[PDB]
């Protein structure tokens, strides 16, 4: 099928992220070879996932995101079920043990402003925290609680810009900002 | 001999604390392929006491617990002959550097408050602390002193209730659950 | 949804295979936690295929199994490009650079009898080989010709009937034989 | 408890042999810490088994020892299914894929007429091979049929003497030959 | 820059064969972001000539191609001292250790003719052996002695066509084409 | 071409460190193996910023320097876009996500005065923030601010100093002093 | 030869600090296969120091012992040529970047008070600080100042008195206890 | 002391190869950082002995040199008692179990003519096989036979003439052949 995002996509991301957007993708029946734009998201929104929880405290976060759905919600399910939050109807990506919430991270070509409205009408789970970036830099958080210090943000945003000019090198990134 | 728990056991735990529950087993005369019941606690317990002693900072706990016996009670004579503690009558299963007391630790099916008692009433040994967990999420310390700070223990209990899930899942809980 | 099966299958095969036959199975919309018989099956074909290309010389032959689709047929068409032998119609298991000819591996739990006809009427390629095996230790190729030495086809032979006893010995074995 | 033995057996053989007679002991109810002989000798022979099985070609031997009763007993069960070769009555060591035959290899402080005799006597296996070492360099096998070049054979030999000289080099081989 | 090919390249050779290109690309003033055709065919002729010398036995060859200029004339004039061939005018790929002749390997989207005259006229070495490829499944070699073995030469010619399919899958094929 | 400064380099920093500069260098049309005083000062550079950005926390400081130039400018438009800081004329070495700067790091021969005149003098982008070291311990920041703790620049002074003492006792200092 | 001691040493150390203690002994004429007690406490006192800067912060310690004689000196007088404390006369074993000293890292059989004393009237370079340990747990550092916190000097205690009790263990601490 | 000839060593043979030559050096009382020349010899030497043992089949050769001097005949002896050659009075470099022979391998910067008498007549042990090389490229063994097949004696050959070309780039080639 041979996709110039695909193969940017493959150079672009490490490995293990590549690997586990594939699981997701065809765990849900989409095709990275064809969703090739949806593809390099799930991978970018990974990677933020990642950064994201690297960014506390040893303990801090509980990874829900690149875990398949039958053990996302195992997880989810043992969270609720020992602290006592609500069971969030949607798949959350992170747990805060330190703030005590689940975390919705979100990843933007649009104002951070819709897509928090967008999430939060879908959610209505109150409980549920929700984080969202945009490729341009900035950042939009439930309460401005950015559960993160500002360094950790950054250097996401300062990522999320590097992955903007690299597909945009490659005339990639007016289709991949058309798709969301 | 074949059992559905050996297999789940085997795919659930890592193959550290695997060989390593196998050697306490043996070395005490019980059989993982038949006992597996004592075999998935055996595990349990190990994966407990090793988060358990990556909650403190580096050099905060000596490890008791998955050593043979032998040099188990080796460490505990150097613990005691070095601080000048009470040498503890049976084998704990950590040594705090900081608050300069043994722990016991222990994985129960029923409530904290009965496990607890049945091992004060054992121990005597007034010194060594007693730190239980249970599987639905309750935990239960010396002198409400909890040791490790509310995300450490948060995530074993997740972790104690993952297990739970998985093992009822495969509908081996129940005969789990009546084995304590 | 917890299946003997699935855990026994974890055990048994090596993370390489199981990754791989998971690859396959969702590729083509299969379940590995709820049809846990093919599960079992497509490791055992894929491990028979394994060990087999392990018994040639270095160069020996080309790994059609195991691929993707897409990837697996571009292998195909290069080695029928470069060659000249004729495209199969249905997707090989290997290609033999000794003997110029692409084998197809079967594994049956029936009559080597059964399966190599089935196996023939389907195929009608005339030029791609069949090399079956059983579970009880006979094999069956065409022409007689069994492109490997005894004792690489005896350890195959060995390890199909280990995993028969293995599968038995978990009360396994019934439901798997009724599924082929 | 602090043997000599054990200490010079730790430092003599690879961490891979050392647990694996571990296991055979503490599985046979012996202890590696007490039985310093017996301990010294099951690496002993375990090394020449391995040795013996490296000599031949890839997929030549089947490696019975070293492994645990219950699987090295599948496998045994496992050729005989599919070879048709006698079920042995005890376990042998090795599988020859090339001469179809099982081997049962001892390693001997006396005579290899003495032990071999021994050995001939309580097998009556008859179509079990028997090749066996001694400490000061002859070996002895059936049909006088030595299985493996000289070469294979003359660095067994030459690391059976490497062990005797180390052994008495610490005053252990006087109490060690005593030991058969 | 972000060239299709560029991306493409780096997703179809290992590691080591793109890192080794890019070396001699740098070390001739060329470069890799830009000249991408170049780029691609390097890694391509350099990933021949690696499984050209593993197509022999473990000490036939001597590799020339992928060490910096300097040293790959190093080694060249130490084959030619101690040897007593006469030392090429323009750098070979390999050295036969067997035959006592240096390789020169190409690479070529023509006819297998027409390189292999132009290799010829430059040359003039005489002892210096060619042997030539294509990317449609053709060789060349001098005096018709082809060194290696069919099959080893077989995989080459699958691995070349492969590149060829997967470069025409995304449209980069032509351009490759018109490049040499 | 033989350089007693070239060895001396390539066993006095490691490997990932001499990589790097020569990629560099030749990216720049320098030669190592000519440009041995050149050499030797961009691996110690290079080594000194990778120490530098050791020092601070885990997501302190994004490295810039040892990147190749497209790729350092990519990174460095990415921090001034979502930051919002000037971009800097020249490469700077590392950015300081805390104190949100960006770092020149240079390494002198010379007293840190003139050194730090010169770098400021071309810098003129004012928000850049300076810090310079000398091989015989001297350091000199802007506004005295030195970023990290003094022992982490301790350390580099340490190992500067190193470097002189094993240039000077292979008679090499002296000709890497009269380079700057 | 064959020690018990030497025996004992391979299995109780970790290999590297066997090997840097062999390097030592040999760089200082010693025979570890003959003053075996002292290649036991080269061990010990190389595993203390280790563990004893493994107690402070990130870059807190620059180790000087395990270093050959001249690249020791080497690392000495760069820190002396950079901090501007006195160069001791004797190798120190470690430098504090925090307290800005040179330790001198002491392990005794006798009375701590012994060994300090001793230490004390050799060293005279004031500056140098003195951290001494004994095998029965008590420590004693130059103005009551004891550099780590109580729980990295705790395990160095422990382990201190699991040595003492393996060798013992074994029949060797009487002649050991006599060595000093 | 820093010698162009040390660091030259050092990029110029493996790490393997640098140690084991450190080893034998100090063992017999010898200064690398001195001894250079002497140095550069030892690793040389070790090389071809190593490469001449990979030469023949897999398990063709024991490998004498290498080893520390007691264990190096703790070997010959075990090769003397197991096969009843005579046992050499002079450490030899290998042994072949095909031709069952030790074997004595030099390497010179003299005629190969010279060196053979001075080992011939040092040797006197008859059995002991004699195999010398020189840096020019020569080779010369005990009544013509050379054990090895040609491609595993040329590579040596070329070896040992790339180092004399390194050494002479830097002008130590001429010092290095005055110091035989
Ligand atoms: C153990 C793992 C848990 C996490 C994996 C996650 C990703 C991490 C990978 C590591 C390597 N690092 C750390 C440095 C860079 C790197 O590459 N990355 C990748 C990108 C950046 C990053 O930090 N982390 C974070 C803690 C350590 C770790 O590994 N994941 C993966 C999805 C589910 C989950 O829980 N598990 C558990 C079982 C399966 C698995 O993979
Ligand atoms: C060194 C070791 C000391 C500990 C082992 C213990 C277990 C740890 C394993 C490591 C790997 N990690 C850390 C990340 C995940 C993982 O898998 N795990 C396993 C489950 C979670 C965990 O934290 N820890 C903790 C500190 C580092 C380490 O390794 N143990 C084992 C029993 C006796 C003992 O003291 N030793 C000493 C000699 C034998 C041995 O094994
Ligand atoms: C390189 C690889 C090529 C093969 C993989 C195949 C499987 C092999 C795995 C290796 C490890 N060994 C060898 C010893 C045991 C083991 O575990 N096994 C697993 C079971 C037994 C076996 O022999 N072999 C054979 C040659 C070496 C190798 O690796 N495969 C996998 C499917 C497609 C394919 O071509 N590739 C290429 C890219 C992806 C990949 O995985
Ligand atoms: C894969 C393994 C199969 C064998 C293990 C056996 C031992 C071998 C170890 C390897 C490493 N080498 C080879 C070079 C030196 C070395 O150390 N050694 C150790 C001493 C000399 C030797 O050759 N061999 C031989 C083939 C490759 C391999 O690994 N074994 C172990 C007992 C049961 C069994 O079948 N398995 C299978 C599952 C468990 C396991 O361990
Ligand atoms: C040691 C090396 C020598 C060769 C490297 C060459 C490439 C080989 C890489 C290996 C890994 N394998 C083998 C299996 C697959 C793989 O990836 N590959 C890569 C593609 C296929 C292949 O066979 N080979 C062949 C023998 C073993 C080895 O490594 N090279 C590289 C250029 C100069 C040179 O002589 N050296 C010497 C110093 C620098 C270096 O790299
Ligand atoms: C991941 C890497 C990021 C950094 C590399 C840098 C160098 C670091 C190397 C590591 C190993 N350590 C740490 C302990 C010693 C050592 O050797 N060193 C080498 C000397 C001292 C040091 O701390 N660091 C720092 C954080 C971890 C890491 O690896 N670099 C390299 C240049 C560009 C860049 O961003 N990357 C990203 C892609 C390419 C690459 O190499
Ligand atoms: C890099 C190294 C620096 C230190 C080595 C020292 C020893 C450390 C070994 C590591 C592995 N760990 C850490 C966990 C356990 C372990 O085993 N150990 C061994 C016993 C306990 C310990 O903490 N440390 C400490 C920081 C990391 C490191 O490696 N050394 C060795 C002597 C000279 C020197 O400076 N170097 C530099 C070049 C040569 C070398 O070895
Ligand atoms: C196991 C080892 C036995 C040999 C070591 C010898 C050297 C070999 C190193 C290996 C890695 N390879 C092979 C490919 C390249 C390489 O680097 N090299 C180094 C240069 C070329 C070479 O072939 N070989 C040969 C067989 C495999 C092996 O490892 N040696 C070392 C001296 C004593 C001895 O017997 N042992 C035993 C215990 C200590 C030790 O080191
Ligand atoms: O959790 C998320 N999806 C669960 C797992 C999954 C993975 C791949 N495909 C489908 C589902 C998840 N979804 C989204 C958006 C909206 C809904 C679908 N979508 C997306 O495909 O990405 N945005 C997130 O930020 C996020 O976290
Ligand atoms: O320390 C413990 N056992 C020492 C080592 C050991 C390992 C395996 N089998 C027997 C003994 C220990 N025992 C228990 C319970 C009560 C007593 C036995 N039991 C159990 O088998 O688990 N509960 C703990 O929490 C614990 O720490
Ligand atoms: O197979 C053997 N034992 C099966 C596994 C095992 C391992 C450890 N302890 C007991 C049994 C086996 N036995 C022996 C001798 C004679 C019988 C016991 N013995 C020994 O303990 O060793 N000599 C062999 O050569 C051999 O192969
Ligand atoms: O050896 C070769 N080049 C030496 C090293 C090198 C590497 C990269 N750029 C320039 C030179 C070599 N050259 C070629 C063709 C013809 C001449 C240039 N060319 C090419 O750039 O590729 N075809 C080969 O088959 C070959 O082996
Ligand atoms: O960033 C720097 N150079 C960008 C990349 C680079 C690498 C190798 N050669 C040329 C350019 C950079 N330059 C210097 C000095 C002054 C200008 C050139 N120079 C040097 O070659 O080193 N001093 C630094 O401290 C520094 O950071
Ligand atoms: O630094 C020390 N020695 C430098 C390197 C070295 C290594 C091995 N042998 C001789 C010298 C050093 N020496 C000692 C005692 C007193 C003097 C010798 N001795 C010992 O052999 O250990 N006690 C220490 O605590 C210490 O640190
Ligand atoms: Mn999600
Ligand atoms: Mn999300
Ligand atoms: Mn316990
Ligand atoms: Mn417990
Ligand atoms: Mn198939
Ligand atoms: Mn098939
Ligand atoms: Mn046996
Ligand atoms: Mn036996
Ligand atoms: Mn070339
Ligand atoms: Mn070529
Ligand atoms: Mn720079
Ligand atoms: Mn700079
Ligand atoms: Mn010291
Ligand atoms: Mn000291
Ligand atoms: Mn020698
Ligand atoms: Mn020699």
């Amino acid at each position: 099928r041979g996709s110039h995002m695909e193969d940017f996509v493959r150079q672009c991301f490490n490995p293990m992220i590549v690997e586990l957007a594939e699981k997701a993708m065809k765990e849900y029946g989409e095709d990275p070879k064809i969703e090739t734009n949806k593809f390099a998201a799930i991978c970018t929104h990974l990677e933020v996932c990642f950064m994201y929880s690297d960014g506390g405290s040893k303990h801090r976060f509980e990874i829900i995101e690149g875990r398949d759905r039958i053990m996302a919600w195992t997880v989810v399910n043992s969270i609720c079920n020992t602290t006592g939050v609500e069971k969030p109807k949607f798949l959350p990506d992170l747990y805060d043990y330190k703030e005590n919430r689940f975390i919705e991270i979100g990843v933007t070509r649009r104002e951070v402003h819709i897509y928090y409205l967008e999430k939060a009408n879908k959610i209505k789970s109150e409980k549920t925290h929700i984080h969202i970036f945009s490729f341009t830099g900035e950042e939009m958080a439930t309460k401005a609680d950015y559960t993160l210090d500002e360094e950790s943000r950054a250097r996401i945003k300062t990522r999320l810009f590097t992955i903007r000019q690299e597909m945009a090198s490659r005339s990639l990134w007016d289709s991949f900002r058309q798709s969301e």
